């Protein structure tokens, strides 16, 4: 875990629970001291913060680095993708292991570990996607939680005849994951109806990217979410809705939380920063750059409403779902949108987008910003307070943040290998100046200083208090009752 | 269609759109004249209304008379069940044809027609349940609409491995029924989750009727409805949600209608009049009397909220889902609730319940009462204004109604063959005095005067304007843009 | 009354409750016969409808013809304003009597009748605005309902120190009007907060029309509505919200109706057809053409939503609130928006707008279009079925309507005296071909054939069943007595 | 600040943001150390927690100790009232200074400080009620925030002609308090309508306590809250709704917070634990024990819903609004409910009620319990992390809490001087074992060990980040345009 001593002076420290002035001293990957007039060795490297903010580093809970799809890989791998993370203030990522149906979960995990251990600039952890379900899979799941530092698995309600699962299967999986202390994630979209609406759009000769969005209107995201929430509630399992893109999906989550259901919602940079009118762009490749599932909503009031609910705590946390394909790989579907590979950028811009859209607009303050950028992630995934908090003993991943900075986003300038950036030409308030990860300065003066494979896998235990205390209480509370009769 | 000519004087006529004083003259099953100082043949029978209400007769859009179950039948057949209808002011019923899976739809319809033509006291029509789906069934559906006077079909989202249908099947069926001009009805409950929750309740040794309601909490009715509404909307098909029992199911419908979706909701006497606390009764047979699906809600604020949303038009119409089994037949599940046959009473009490609960409580007036008891049914099912309206040319089925009457309901008294009445001991304001059906007096002074088989089948054409005009318009606009590149 | 005989053949008749093919025969201002192969006199004028629609004529429940303003008058008087009504398919109007504070209500009514009796092309009735309250005013109100054919009064929650009323006053007025059987209308906006926000905007140097809309954001409309609905409910008085312009106001109404509150909502042409982005127009006179209160919302999603709720029955009826001022008169406030006179056009375009926006877009069908354009107005204001219905005995005001017609709106072609039309350049689907009022053809081939003063005042009795049956049930239901202790 | 050394071993520490096992060492009123195998002086007093919970001590944000009333005082003074606090796990209180209309605010504050400094067992702070408004009051408000440690003021929308304020006044006050960095609290009830409904109830001869609740139905609480939220929003002032008693009031707050409005809601023990059916009790004194304003709701589903929204964070914090009168003092109104003094118990039972109702029922976990019982109060009122958190440097006020304890509440056993307890006979899961305040053991083995006047006034600075960061951004954001032309 070795790093130099590091001292940051005159900083204003912003955590999710309060802000305060103090100096921070770091050593060997851990924060050692916080306060004034700190007693420290001489000739230690010192950064002068001058009252600029110091925050916990971002935790992007959703990535797809160098993800397999049909004999291709996404263009940003674990190395270049995490450079893109650190560039934008994110010091940890959580990626999705995707086993082939009938493939082994554990084998896919080993493989993903090898890729990541070897290339990642920063710490990371892993979700494991359950792309098919049967008795051996159920055993692997158990083994991954016990021996492998996984506590999060994702099922698919979409992709009919590929990954899609029946209602019985959902019920059995949520029952299992709940019993084991895991988080049940969902890709919540109704694959059965989408299959029909795709065929209808193609019969109507709408093969461009506009047919992607039109074949998955938000009604079908909504339905899938309502069903998942229902089943998660019958099986007393926590649910986590990934990639929240529509208003109606976010209402349902808000509505379910108020009722007392244990549900989390994960908007992504895309839904928080832009909308879906660009599927209608005359430039085909630009339209295809936005193809991701679920799609960006065409209702332009959507980004504002999603930031409003992230501000209110009705959505709890943000990720990016970074999946990047080259113009060339996207072109594979130039005659049929269903063949366009799905994914966009967003890892580098996540924090800037939310600051620009939710903070600078007076929706949330800097403390709730930290929450939705790192601190809630940490609690959900059982990384708290090691991550998502500046306090003594916590890992020394953190960021000096400039609320008055202004940047234009361009593909010209971004770390991503892709030629397109869906936020191209956008002007964002708020950006990082300095990034420390693992106690080491990894960004300063617009220069990255990274090392490939430095990142460690962070094992995530199950049963995080944040998620499971109310579930435990409900389990034990339960005493159903016969009516005793003659 | 022959009847004696009949004259009702001094009546106050209540239709869904207005009330007014006038005399009514009838002959040969049709209303012939309305107004004052009417001219008539000699020796015509006369009834003196004395300013009491005269309304269109009820249309109960949901029955299961003499419905097959395990080689036995529900105890109220088409004859005795329709006696129970007329006794409570209902002059027409719409029953559900239930084909055995893999059985023919048309064959089941022929068979139902024979049963009903032969026994029914009053006019009737038929829904056809689509209990399984394939290329042949699709053809029967088309034939039934074209040649057989059916315009309403019901799918099941519940009864996994018995009638249950996949989402792909739903989509295909709504697409078909929409194209053909039919009403798509749903039993909206999630069969997949109920199967698990049943097993869990039995593993917990809850075999009594309380396990029936606890294995189908209203979350699962709500989900099924949300999914059905969603699919019906993608396929531009009108949807009709049967047997609305919960507040959450009724909110979704209210919510969908506001947004513009073409959706109807059908509460039943049971949900409108009582609640589900009686699954917990220590008397096993009383608890089982309430076993119906979806179940009565245990949340006792439910009947009041359902009447409130029927009042506000967020639910449009009422039926009874009358399905009666003897104590003996219910007992089949005395060791396991999943073997208890599903169904309750309600045909006889429907109009009294709604009057007592929604009118006498000031939620709806007498005109909206007529709407939810007859006039809206007629419009949905394309029977308007022949039924659900007192005007010249309309069929002469109608009722002299006493708003000041008060009755106690009991099994001791009711037309039903069943030994139990789920509304037992309840006191209801509002009841019929006289019922005319087909132009003939079928109830007076507490005596029924019926004839078995007198009822006619009423063919129901598709594309009712009330349901389909907005659907037709939408297809038209349903033209699709593309980007040119 | 007296009019020639008139026969309209081959028409498709559209009422709120059904459509059907039949011929219509008229004589002396009344519809005499409906059906096929009508037996009639020879050489009667005949119109060939050819399967085009025939509807009841529009009833615009909100107008301000030749309304007094600071020694001005609005530019469209009772004659030219009703020509504009008929030109767009409206055959009746209901105008607002506006007494000067401390002036007599009855004196203002006498004056308004003289104006209207003398000039109006078509039948009409009157709302009476209560701009001040005291013991005497309470007496005039009673007298107007008993002898003068008024049943609708409007209070103001805005215009602080002009017409504005306290909560105590609201309570006393609703209590009175409810007891008397009247409809309580409201201008629902919080005058207290607007006064502040106006001053703040002016101190900020925002004197253009954009300051009008910015000084009355919809939050304040919403608050006034909530408070009105609350008080109406405590006092068991029906409430009628005029000029519904915002989404949040319409949600409250929808929300209140679902609960069972007796509340009606009146959107107007402006809110149904266009939005408020035009207060930001750099052309000053165009911006000022939209100045009305409450203002058009700047949220461009608003017209679509208002039509959606009018479609769903959550708003029941439409008017125009026609109040037109010349470019000159508007210019009075060119240095201070609070001096810009308030009002816009809309009487001529109302039916076309709703058709274009709500029917041709598949939101409502032709039958609900009739309801929101005439039939609901008639029931609320106690004119049904004399108006808002094509049936024997009803008045012969009606319209042959072309759903496939398309018109561009411009002031160049409109009947209004004003130089600006807030719907300028808009293309609308649906327009009238032929308009019959009073049994006489008043529009055909693009020519109006009117007569000044031909219009009759229609007296409107209180206690319309549609509004008051639930109210009466709630009074009579109340049994409040002390807990014996 | 001096206290003995104190060590608590084997405890499970529960804060709003996590739980964990560690030992706690305390000295001189401050927590000194947290963790395992702590290095400490020998022979220090040691408490063995054995894995029982240790939480921050409750902060009851709403009390009325020895409050003036009509030359009467409430029966629990600052000493005995704060004994009642500590007995139930509460280690800080925030009371309401109530100046008589037209008195000095500062003079009332001095007086209140003298009463509290002298008698209070535990730390405290003060809200200041603004019972009348003018230019000097505004000045006092400023002074109190700048020199006197006050950051919270309450206004009254009720009590017409006593404390009630106009909309203009509300606007001016919120504008001021927002500019000054204070929290604007409200008693949100419509005093204008209540005045009428009281009379009517009396004019109806309903003089018992049932008339209290029936003269203030929740419709009127709702309206006031809507109006306050609206005004707070126009004036960019944070709003704090006190004594949230009804579901509809809590929905509005939930609804406003979602929109982004800065609003907080304060349920109280009474609304969280019991309901209002007892105003109908035949025992007059029992009924009068519940008389408080706003009243407990008669809708028995209310407590469950208020706990549900406190669980969800839609209501953020709890207080008790403790205001106790003797049976004798309550009897003053035995002939007229409007003369019954308003208030109830609740300080002692607050934490037990919420645990029983919201935690033991699986609605909220132990961490959100700490938040609604202390941590959120601390942030709102700018006491964090000194209070509402167990961490090194924070004040050593805390509690060892037994989630498996079960107590019956009775007046027989409570610290309050009153003869009645509205939670009489109720069984509550969860109770404190040991209470440490100021580093001193003030409850152990059912014995209180208190010292009168030991409590310190805690000055509360304005502009707490939790409340004002979004407000500052909005004000900062408001650079506005004029349309140049
Ligand atoms: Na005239």
């Amino acid at each position: 875990i070795t790093s130099d001593r590091l001292l940051i002076k005159g900083g204003r420290i912003v955590n999710d629970d309060q802000s305060f002035y103090a100096d921070i001293y770091m050593e060997d990957g851990l924060i050692k001291q916080i306060g004034d007039n700190l007693i420290v060795p001489g000739g230690v490297k010192t950064i002068e913060a001058n009252g600029k903010m110091v925050i916990p580093g971002g935790i992007d809970v959703h990535t797809h680095y160098q993800m397999p799809y049909k004999g291709m890989t996404t263009v940003d791998d674990f190395f270049q993708g995490t450079k893109a993370a650190l560039a934008g203030g994110t010091t940890m990522i959580i990626d999705h292991v995707v086993p082939e149906p009938e493939s082994s979960l554990t084998e896919a995990y080993e493989k993903w570990r090898e890729w990541a251990d070897g290339k990642s600039c920063c710490d990371y952890a892993l979700h494991v996607d359950i792309t098919h379900w049967n008795d051996s899979v159920k055993q692997e799941v158990q083994n991954l939680i016990k021996d492998k530092g996984v506590n999060s698995f994702m099922v698919y309600m979409a992709y009919k005849d590929l990954y899609q699962v029946s209602n019985t299967e959902l019920y059995e999986i949520f029952t299992c994951l709940g019993e084991l202390g895991a988080i049940a994630q969902v890709h919540a979209e109704n694959g059965d109806i989408i299959a029909q609406e795709q065929t209808r759009m193609l019969e109507m000769g709408i093969t461009g990217p506009e047919g992607h969005v039109l074949s998955r209107p938000e009604e079908l995201e909504a339905e899938a979410v309502f069903r998942a929430i229902t089943i998660a509630s019958q099986t007393n399992c926590p649910l986590y809705v990934t990639k929240v893109m529509s208003k109606s999906a976010a209402d349902l989550i808000s509505q379910a939380r108020k009722k007392g259901n244990v549900v989390f919602g994960e908007p992504i940079t895309a839904s928080l920063g832009i909308d879906g009118t660009h599927y209608w762009s005359k430039n085909w490749a630009k339209a295809a750059a936005f193809v991701t599932s679920p799609p960006l909503s065409p209702d332009p009031t959507t980004p504002d409403y999603i930031n409003s609910l992230l501000a209110s705590g009705d959505l709890q946390l943000s990720g990016s779902a970074h999946c990047t394909f080259s113009t060339a790989q996207k072109a594979i579907g130039k005659d049929n949108f269903t063949a366009i590979p799905e994914g966009t950028n967003g890892v580098e811009e996540r924090m800037s987008v939310i600051w620009d859209k939710a903070v600078a607009t007076g929706k949330m303050d800097e403390n709730q910003f930290v929450a939705v950028t790192s601190t809630n992630a940490a609690k959900i995934f059982n990384l708290y307070p090691r991550k998502g908090r500046i306090s003594v003993g916590s890992d020394s991943d953190l960021v000096i943040w400039d609320p008055d900075a202004v940047k234009i986003v361009s593909a010209k300038n971004h770390q991503s290998a892709a030629e397109y950036n869906i936020f191209e030409g956008m002007e964002l308030r708020g950006a990082p100046l300095v990034v420390i990860c693992q106690g080491k300065i990894m960004l300063e003066d617009g220069n990255l200083h990274v090392t490939q494979g430095a990142g460690r896998f962070i094992p995530c235990s199950p049963f995080s208090d944040y998620v499971y205390k109310r579930i435990k209480a409900r389990r034990k509370m339960a005493d159903l009752h016969a009516v005793p009769r003659g």
